[PDB]
């Protein structure tokens, strides 16, 4: 019936699309929004500093956006600020030269489409390809089987968190952009979640963290004036992830180009299998034990932190019994800490030295995170 072929036909579409890259020499990229290529607050101090030139962070506002926003319930509206993380023109132009651009995000599809409309005014960067909690089926994950439930081999995604991909090997994830110091993500059982998510949106009108934050630090007599102000361009995160992902794209191709061996539907590369060999390298060696940084409510391996690690090639003990290289701890002198110092072979570091090292896709030298 209308369902024998449907599937089929939307079988046929699927392949159609893989080959389609293949032929244009592309990718797809999934593209997430907060705090990956923009950082949103409804923080109202925002528009305060961005109407004062002679205000310290004046000159960090001078290219944020904002739109306004009325939602399902009561008509509830709020003004939403939108930074836009450095180099982002330049990035998303170049990159769609190698990518097939989508994007997916936990906020609604209303918020996705504004800002939908700042950064891809002509629509040919996205094109329709935007997923919303509206209609990609989930309020808490992320599913790469919702955009292409055959194939993943050619689709990599970029997002601040790992948990809510499951850390999956297609994903690179990305330093989180926080502009707006203090704030997190304003995105984050449907009528449940939106009643929580009213609130943090009003608790931040209302509480105003930004000036708060810019408070206290100018209550603390200084002459740097930089360091006291709260608002900051340091980030160009976005160059570093252009390199990774132009990377990925030429050893896919390279691998692709030289399937020479009955390139139909055989054998191709694979982006899932590229990814994790990349990764693998950076921590390759490190066996890592943890104190006083996974909460004993939650399991050890199953934790991000360590689903994290092991996808650069750490491997997480749970105990001395073989001997660790490295004793992540919290800053507190625990039974472990003793062990290890007592065994003299363990690097004991704080969390930043493993955190750091991750994001940086480089094994730091631990001796700046050294506690013992
Ligand atoms: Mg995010």
């Amino acid at each position: 019936s209308d369902l024998t072929v449907s599937l089929e036909e939307a079988s046929r579409l699927e392949s159609e699309n893989v080959k389609r890259l293949r032929q244009e020499k592309r990718l797809s990229l999934i593209v997430d929004l907060d705090q990956t290529i923009i950082h949103a607050t409804v923080d109202p101090t925002v528009g305060e500093w961005m109407s004062d030139p002679g205000n310290v962070n004046y000159d960090v506002l001078r290219d944020v956006r904002s739109f306004n926003l009325q939602e399902g319930p009561s008509g509830y509206t709020s003004c939403y600020y939108i930074k836009f993380r450095p180099g982002l023109a330049q990035f998303l132009q170049k990159i769609s030269e190698l990518y097939e651009l989508h994007i997916y995000t936990m906020g609604t599809k209303a918020y996705a489409k504004e800002v939908a409309k700042i950064i891809d005014p002509t629509g040919k960067l996205f094109q329709d390809r935007v997923l919303s909690r509206d209609d990609s089926g989930s309020l808490a994950q992320k599913s790469l089987r919702r955009l292409f439930p055959c194939d993943t081999s050619m689709v990599v995604v970029i997002d601040d968190r790992g948990d809510v991909w499951d850390w999956n090997p297609n994903l690179i994830k990305v330093v989180p952009y926080e502009f707006f110091v203090g704030i997190g993500d304003i995105n984050s059982a449907l009528e449940e979640q939106n009643k929580e998510r009213v609130t943090a949106l009003e608790l931040q009108k209302s509480e105003r963290p930004l000036a708060k934050q810019q408070n206290a630090l100018l209550e603390d007599e200084g002459k740097p004036t930089p360091s006291h102000t709260l608002l900051h361009n340091r980030d160009h995160e976005l160059e570093r992830l252009e390199k990774v992902l132009k990377d990925i794209h030429a050893v896919y191709y390279e691998e692709e180009n030289d399937i020479s061996s009955r390139s139909g539907n055989h054998k191709h590369a694979n982006v899932g299998l590229i990814i994790p060999k990349m990764k693998q390298k950076v921590l390759k060696g490190c066996r890592l034990l943890f104190s006083g940084v996974i909460p004993l409510g939650v399991d050890v391996l199953s934790s991000d932190i360590a689903k994290w690690a092991m996808s650069f090639g750490a491997e997480v003990v749970l105990d001395f019994s073989v001997p660790p290289t490295h004793l992540i701890a919290a800053k507190i002198r625990t039974e472990k800490v003793k062990k290890a110092v007592s065994m003299g072979n363990i690097k004991v570091v704080k969390l930043n030295w493993l955190t750091e090292s991750l994001s940086q896709w480089k094994r730091l030298p631990e001796s700046d995170y050294l506690l013992y």
